[PDB]
């Protein structure tokens, strides 16, 4: 009978969700924060928000009775407004235009209505779903005075959500307390077995075998395990969850390698999807031709793109000492394997390869912060929103340097016009003959290569169970049986 669960993790980047870009990030952000809206089944359930209203131009949200900050602070529209319109022009451009369809949305309070209006400057779909993502949490006034505070922990009166990170060991362990004063709870449709942890040890593990030997020696209660490490536990013992969706991003930059799109094809001609996946999940993850799985919004729609068949031949003398900066997330398989799988296929071509296979942290400073520092990576995308937007965005409209969500800097005259128009959609269905066209675009100019949607396998310990409702990511509901 405890009321603590240890809970592995990568290291995090950032505590703040202002500056949140990697999984941990949002893991954090999760139980310090609460957002409008959580993810359930056939959609988004009322969190900090009791009900909404509206269209992909404008929703107007209605703040719920009886929410509170760490210090007292009765949550109101203007909190929610301040945090929202502090979130658009403190949070990376990238995630910015991913909630918002741009820069430049209207934000406005309403403390009599107990109203919050959001008007993106153009229509945006995936707003409603954008806002259920950790990083969206509310802060309250306390953290809005200190964001650098934010940044490192917790900041005193700061925190919407249910935890305070009361101990900090930095890229070792983060110690969450449940406050007594929280009855704030989302209006989750599924009913879940077991207790509301009191203490949440979110541990640091270094690499999969660590977090294995850490479940199975009892240092570690739930973590996530390496597909090999599967057979080292009963079936009762796994909790497997579709995750991350694999897709290669270029540096498309005039005077990069990849700008030239000769270059851009010759990798496409020598990555076996197979054997990547089979390097990558073992088969635990299943191949896709789109940014997202079959329960993904549009995917199944038409067109399905025309993927290029392998040619390592044709590969061999277009890439005869070209030189490739290929930087790897480790998430990509144990260790980063399927980057290292990549760097193989690329080196038997006659490539000049360099890899820096990192941390998901390392890695995503590198993408979001310095676009300009690296040719190639296998991006591992989390499809919050559940559409194919997610994916179009990253190679569409003003580069990232530009404060744009456009990461790989490709100019696509095609896809930025179907991106445009998936925005002007009468229909669902055009929407989706937009998005569809767009993704099939990308992949016949070779902008990106989709490869699979993997999974993410927690190994947990008798007593401890671990949920994730809605196909969410950011959102692992932890209970003590
Ligand atoms: C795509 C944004 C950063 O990605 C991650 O933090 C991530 C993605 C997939 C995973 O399985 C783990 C982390």
């Amino acid at each position: 009978t405890t009321s603590t669960v240890r809970v592995g993790f990568d290291t995090p980047q950032s505590l703040s969700p202002f500056n949140a870009l990697a999984l941990p990030d949002y893991q954090t952000a999760r139980l310090s924060y609460d957002t409008l809206v959580r993810r359930d089944a056939g959609g988004v359930v009322p969190g900090l928000a009791a009900s909404w209203t509206g269209d992909a131009a404008q929703l107007t949200f209605t703040i719920r009775d009886g929410a509170t900050c760490s210090d007292g602070t009765e949550i109101t529209p203007t909190v929610v407004a301040d945090s929202l319109s502090a979130f658009a022009k403190n949070a990376g451009p990238s995630t910015v235009v991913d909630t918002f369809g741009g820069l430049n949305p209207a934000i406005t309070a309403d403390d009599a209505a107990g109203t919050v209006m959001i008007t993106p400057e153009a229509p945006w779909a995936d707003l409603l779903a954008a806002l259920s993502v950790a990083s969206t949490g509310i802060v309250c006034p306390a953290g809005l005075a200190n964001l650098d505070g934010l940044n490192t922990g917790s900041v005193e009166g700061a925190e919407s959500g249910p935890y305070v990170l009361s101990e900090v060991e930095p890229g070792v362990r983060y110690t969450y307390e449940l406050r007594d004063d929280y009855d704030s709870w989302p209006e989750w449709e599924t009913t879940l077995e077991g207790e509301i942890p009191k203490t949440i040890e979110y541990t640091v593990v270094k690499d999969p075998s660590a977090s294995a030997n850490q479940i199975l020696s009892g240092q570690l209660d739930l973590g996530r395990i390496m597909p090999d490490s599967r057979s080292r536990f009963s079936d009762s013992q796994l909790v497997s969850n579709p995750f991350g969706n694999f897709y290669l991003v270029f540096n498309e930059r005039e005077g990069a390698v990849f700008a030239d799109e000769k270059n851009r094809e010759a990798v496409a001609q020598v990555l076996d999807r197979d054997a990547f996946d089979q390097t990558t999940t073992d088969g635990t993850g299943e191949l896709t031709d789109t940014f997202g799985s079959k329960a993904t919004q549009c995917a199944t729609a038409a067109p399905r793109p025309a993927l290029t068949a392998l040619d390592e031949s044709a590969a061999a003398e277009t890439l005869a000492g070209v030189k490739i900066r290929l930087l790897g997330a480790q998430v990509v398989g144990a260790a980063g394997a399927g980057n290292t799988y990549l760097e193989a296929a690329l080196r038997e071509a006659g490539a000049d390869v360099t890899l820096e296979n990192v941390d998901i942290g390392t890695w995503a400073g590198r993408v979001f912060g310095q676009p300009e520092s690296y040719d190639l990576t296998v991006f591992p995308d989390l499809n919050f929103t559940g559409t194919l937007t997610s994916g179009i965005s990253r190679f569409t409209g003003p580069d990232l340097l530009q404060n744009g969500g456009n990461i790989s800097g490709a100019v696509s005259e095609t896809a930025n016009a179907l991106a445009q128009q998936a925005r002007t959609a009468t229909t669902p269905e055009q929407k989706c003959a937009a998005d569809a066209e767009a993704v099939a675009a990308l992949v016949a100019e070779h902008h990106t290569v989709p490869l699979l949607v993997e999974s993410f396998i927690y190994a947990k310990r008798d007593g401890f169970s671990v949920t994730m409702l809605g196909g969410s990511l950011d959102d692992h509901l932890f209970r003590i049986t």
